[PDB]
C-alpha cells in the first residue's frame, strides 16, 4: 500500500523496543511536550520509538533511549513551526548548544534539547563536537530561513546541507559508540557514504510521507517541488524521485568496499578502522530503518501536541 | 597477543548471550555431551556458546539455542575423533537425516545430532533440506576419508567442498529465517560470496587455533600445510595465510554490491530480495563473529568430554 524500493539491507528491530517505548513516552511526558492519556496513546500510534529502535538496533539502555528520544522530540520541535518570532525561538534553541547553558525558564522544547545535547555530547571527542555544533545550528537556523521564505536543484541542496540529516549522521556515531576517525572523516569517500545516506533518507521519507504533506498543505516534499518546476504527473515525479533514490543506493554500496584499503593507505590502526566500519554499519541501518519505518508508521493514515 | 586480520564489519555480540551460554550448558548436559560440575566449568570457559551468540547477534529463543547448540555439539564430535570404527559411528550420525531415523538406543552424539537436525529443517523448503542434507553428509563422511588418510591446493580444496562451513552456510538461513532465493542461489556471484565466506572462516580459524592445534599433533591447518610443503617458516606460512585471509575478505565486499542488480536481472520479487540480503548479512557476521571469537575464546591458553 506504500511506494517500495530496493534497499539492500535486512530489516531489524531492536530487541528491546516495546520498554523503549514505555521509557521515551515516560521522557516526553516529563518534558512537558505530550501532556494527557489521550495524547499520549495517539503519538504510541505511530510507533514513534521504533523508528530509533530500527536504526539502533543493538544498543541498550541510556544509548537507546537517548537515540529514541532524538527522533520524538524532533516530531514535536517540527510541528511547532506549523520569522521574528521564529528567530527568537530558534536563537534560544541554539543557545542551549552552549556547555554553560543554563535551561531554567526556557520553552519545553528547548529544555528537551539542552537534555538531548548534554546525553549526545558527553562521551564525544572535541573534534565530533565541532562539527556536531555546526551541524544543529544550521539544522536549527533553517527554520528561520523557512519562515522568510526552490527549484528541484536548491531544493536537494537545502535538504541536504541543512535539514536533519547532518545531526542524525553525527548522532549514529554517538548512539553505536563508534566515532569516526577524524582522517578519514573528510575523505571523498566517507563524505559520499554520509551524502548518499543524507539524500536518500530525505528523498525515502518524502515519498512515503507525500501524502500526509499534502493533506497539511506542507510544501517541503522534493516530489511537489519537482511537479511545480517541471509540470509533471504525480507518477512522473514519483518516478525521478525514485530513480534519485536508486542512484544513491547504488552509489553507497559501490563506495564502501573502498574503505580498507583507503584506511589502509592512511596508516589507521586497525582498532580504529572498526569504529568507521560500525558508523558505517549504522549507516545502513538508517537507511533500511528509515525505509520499513516509514512504510510502516500511522504518521504517514493518509495530533498528539 | 593473536594476528590480527580487518575484518571490515563491526564486532556484534547477541544482547541475551548470558542466558543463551545457560540453556546451552543445559542442552549439553541434557544430551550427555557435558558430564559433572567439573567438565561444565571447564567448557564455560571457553565461551562456547558466544560464537553463535556472535554469528546470530539477533536471534531470539528456538532460533539462538539452535544457533548455540550447534557449535556446542561441533565441539564435542569433532573431538571425539582426535577408518571401521570410524565408518561405522559416522554412518549413524549420517542415518539421523533421514525422517524416519529413531535416535533411541544410538550414541549421545548421534542422538543430539538427531535434535539439531529436526530443530534446523522443520521451518525449511525441501529445496534448503535437500542441499543441506548433501553438506552434512559431506561433513560427517569427510571424518572416514581422514581416517584413512596433502597439498596446499588439496587441502583448501577438501576444507571448503567438504568440511564444516558448508552445513554452517545452511545454518545462516536457518537462524536468520533467510532462505536465498533458489534462482539467485548458483549464480556466481552468490556462490562467489559462500566461498569467500567459507575459506576466509577457516583460514581465520587455522591461524588463530594454530597453537593449540600443534600442542595436540593436529595436522589438519593451512599454516602447517603451507610449512610442510614449501619447507617455509612460520612467519612466512602466517604471512601467506594472512594474504589469502585477506584476498577472500577483498572479493566478498566487492561481490556483495552486484547483487542488487543481479536481482534484477533475474525478476526476483522485492520481498524476496530481503531474503538474500538477510542471508548476506549472516555471511558478514559470521566472518566477524569467527574472528572475535577465535580471537577470544580460551579454548585457543595456548578438556570437558
Ligand atoms: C523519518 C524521520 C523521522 C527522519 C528521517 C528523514 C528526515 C531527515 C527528516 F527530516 C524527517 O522528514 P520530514 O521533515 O519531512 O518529517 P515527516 O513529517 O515526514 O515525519
Ligand atoms: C570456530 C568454529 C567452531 C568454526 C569455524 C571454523 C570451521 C569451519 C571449523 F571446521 C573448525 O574446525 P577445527 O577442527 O579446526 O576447530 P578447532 O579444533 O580449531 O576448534
Ligand atoms: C541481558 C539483557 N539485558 C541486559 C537485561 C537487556 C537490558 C536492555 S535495556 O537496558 O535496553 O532495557
Ligand atoms: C522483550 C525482550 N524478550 C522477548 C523478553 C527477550 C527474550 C529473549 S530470549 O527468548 O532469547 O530469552
Ligand atoms: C507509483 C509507481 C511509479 C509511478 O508509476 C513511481 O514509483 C513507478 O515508476
Ligand atoms: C606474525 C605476523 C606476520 C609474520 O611476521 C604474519 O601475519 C606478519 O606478516
Ligand atoms: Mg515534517
Ligand atoms: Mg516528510
Ligand atoms: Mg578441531
Ligand atoms: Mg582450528
Amino acid at each position: 500500500g506504500h511506494e517500495e524500493f530496493d534497499i539492500p539491507f535486512p530489516s531489524r528491530v531492536n530487541p528491546f523496543h516495546a520498554r523503549a517505548e514505555d521509557r521515551h513516552v515516560a521522557w516526553m511526558r516529563a518534558m512537558g511536550l505530550i501532556t494527557g492519556d489521550a495524547a499520549e496513546a495517539t503519538y504510541r500510534r505511530w510507533s514513534p520509538a521504533k523508528v530509533g529502535a530500527r536504526w539502533f538496533y543493538l544498543a541498550q539502555g541510556e544509548d537507546l533511549d537517548l537515540g529514541c528520544d532524538i527522533f520524538g522530540w524532533f516530531f514535536a520541535y517540527d510541528d511547532h513551526f506549523d520569522p521574528r518570532q521564529t528567530a527568537a525561538f530558534v536563537n534560544r534553541t541554539v543557545a542551549m548548544l552552549d556547555p554553560r547553558a543554563d535551561p531554567t525558564g526556557e520553552h519545553p522544547l528547548n529544555i528537551a534539547f539542552h537534555d538531548l545535547w548534554q546525553r549526545e555530547s558527553a562521551p564525544m571527542s572535541p573534534l565530533w563536537q565541532r562539527r556536531a555544533v555546526d551541524h544543529w545550528t544550521q539544522y536549527l537556523t533553517a527554520h528561520i530561513t523557512e519562515a522568510t521564505n526552490p527549484t528541484i536543484a536548491d531544493y536537494l541542496e537545502l535538504r541536504h546541507r541543512t535539514g536533519f540529516m547532518p545531526p542524525l549522521l553525527d548522532l549514529i556515531e554517538r548512539v553505536w559508540r563508534a566515532e569516526i576517525p577524524a582522517p578519514v572523516y573528510t575523505t571523498p569517500e566517507v563524505q559520499t557514504l554520509l551524502h548518499t545516506t543524507n539524500q536518500n533518507i530525505n528523498i525515502v521519507n518524502d515519498v512515503l510521507s507525500l501524502e500526509k504533506e499534502e493533506a497539511h498543505g506542507d510544501p517541503h516534499n522534493l516530489v511537489l517541488v519537482i511537479q511545480h518546476e517541471r509540470q509533471s504527473t504525480r507518477q512522473q515525479a514519483l518516478a525521478t524521485a525514485r530513480r534519485m533514490i536508486d542512484e544513491w543506493t547504488d552509489t553507497f554500496i559501490r563506495t564502501e568496499p573502498r574503505l580498507p584499503a583507503l584506511c589502509g593507505r592512511l596508516g589507521i590502526p586497525l582498532a580504529d578502522r572498526t569504529s568507521l566500519y560500525t558508523a558505517v554499519e549504522g549507516m545502513r541501518a538508517a537507511i533500511r530503518g528509515n525505509y520499513d519505518w516509514c512504510a510502516e508508521t500511522n504518521r504517514y493514515v493518509h495530533t498528539p501536541w
